[PDB]
């Protein structure tokens, strides 16, 4: 059940330009399949099986630096690592980044940010 | 205004096999109903109301372990613990496990996760 | 690329009954376009600009206290501070909760939270 551990949160766009994706749902299942296929790639190398929780979003900035008004497109992906299949939170840390990484590439992304956090787990079975 | 404190998380599928839905807006009330619901019971008994903010998503993990491709219906649920109305971060702490234990039953989940968060809150009233 | 640093979350609601808006979609542009707004004055004084992910959401709370069945509509908005545009966290961190107050103003909110959660930043650029 309880366990102290990281959780991971990762921001990105979705580049309408370069898959001409219309509606946030093609969104969301570009990215959703471009993790299912990196984190698959991953975990038959390590392993080490990250998951993730996606969310749709706009990220709002600035319009003079190209933001459409009220925001642009962008997904939200997050993960916990679970003690029960985590040996090493630092393998598992480093495996996220990797996956981070990759996305950036695969999503054809200028930047991207990988968060961590502390946070305490409780998993119920 | 200021205050140290936890915030929850909860990841819980929506189980459309038990409950017959086909849409996210059927699923996100499903959930909001639910926990409205178990959060007034607990209200009654413990006079600690927890509030809940929930989202729709989707979980990517493996399409080998039944994952449906570029991910599965789930819901997020979120909440803070504000000290204007929470006197024991830890009665609080115990009545969210309650009730994402009570959420995992009633959405008939063979898993759940739950964890806390050290935030610090400002609250503006 | 590492950084520790703070992170902030915005809960705010979204007065269907100020602004007579009738879809979440209505209600991210309108919660994106003030953010744009106010986030674009704030960084025409400090030269800090706090950008902003939002995402649709619901809060449950007590129906008798006046929440509708299964929840409200409510708007989260999350930033990080990226020490490759921050150069003191706590500007920064006055900046946020000076926008958190103008955004509750213009949301015409009775309350409004905004948190802060440490958090380690990686940048790939």
């Amino acid at each position: 059940s309880m366990g102290k551990t990281l959780r991971f949160e990762i921001v990105s766009g979705v580049n309408k330009g370069y898959f001409h994706t219309n509606s946030q749902s093609e969104s969301l299942d570009l990215v959703g399949g471009i993790w299912q296929k990196i984190a698959k790639e991953e975990f038959e190398k390590s392993n080490i099986y990250v998951s993730a929780v996606i969310k749709p979003s706009k990220t709002v900035y600035n319009q003079e630096w190209g933001c459409p008004e009220n925001g642009e497109e962008t997904v939200v992906l997050t993960g916990v690592a679970n003690e029960e299949f985590v040996d090493d939170i630092e393998k598992w840390k480093d495996t996220v980044i990797k996956l981070a990484k990759e996305l950036k590439n695969q999503m054809k992304q200028s930047t991207l940010t990988c968060e961590f956090i502390e946070t305490e787990l409780h998993y119920f079975k």
